[PDB]
């Protein structure tokens, strides 16, 4: 089945900003976080469909991680994709899917709106630890985005 939840995070950096510099995120991501080692594209155009191989390490094991693009909206500060394989993806799930959105907060930052998605196979029920380590690796990700266009303000 499907299990649906919503969040939310704020940031001083305006939408239009933040959402740009959310498109560099395969080059930025690496730098920022110690454990993301690189970010590249198996298969697309960088587009909807695209397949893209996230290597990481734990622990001083080297892991991989497959995100697919779902879809892309410019106009609307939206990007949308998915968990399909690797260790991200639990046995018991089929697919993780985040949908993100950006919109104007108050006193010229952003407010970020993330719509999950954990569809699982069969009668499996979602996997909290995973989810509770998914939130504080998203988390990262946003702060990340967001400390590059801080500490690098002409860029943007
Ligand atoms: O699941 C993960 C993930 O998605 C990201 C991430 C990294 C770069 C990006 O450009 C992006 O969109 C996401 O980092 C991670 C780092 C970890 O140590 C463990 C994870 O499980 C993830
Ligand atoms: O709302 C959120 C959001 O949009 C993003 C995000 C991630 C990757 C992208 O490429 C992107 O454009 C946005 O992360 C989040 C992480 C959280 O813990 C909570 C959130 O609310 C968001
Ligand atoms: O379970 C969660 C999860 O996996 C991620 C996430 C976001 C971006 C990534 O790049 C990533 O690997 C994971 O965010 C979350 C944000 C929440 O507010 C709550 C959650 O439960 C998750
Ligand atoms: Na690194």
């Amino acid at each position: 089945g499907v299990f649906t939840f919503e969040d939310e995070i704020t940031s001083t950096v305006p939408p239009a900003k933040l959402y740009n510099a959310m498109k560099d995120a395969d080059s930025i991501t690496p730098k920022i976080i110690d454990d993301v080692k690189s970010v590249e594209i198996v298969e697309g155009n960088g587009g909807p469909g695209t397949i893209k191989k996230l290597t990481i390490v734990e622990d001083g094991e080297t892991k991989f991680i497959l995100h697919k693009v779902e879809s892309i909206d410019e106009a609307n500060y939206a990007y949308n994709y998915s968990v399909v394989g690797g260790v991200a993806l639990p046995p018991t799930a089929e697919k993780i899917t985040f949908e993100t959105k950006l919109v104007e907060g108050p006193n010229g930052g952003s407010i970020g709106k993330l719509t999950l998605k954990y569809h699982t196979k069969g009668d499996a029920k979602p996997d909290e630890e995973e989810l509770k380590k998914g939130k504080a690796k998203g988390e990262g990700l946003f702060r990340a985005i967001e400390g590059y266009v801080l500490a690098n303000p002409t860029q943007y």
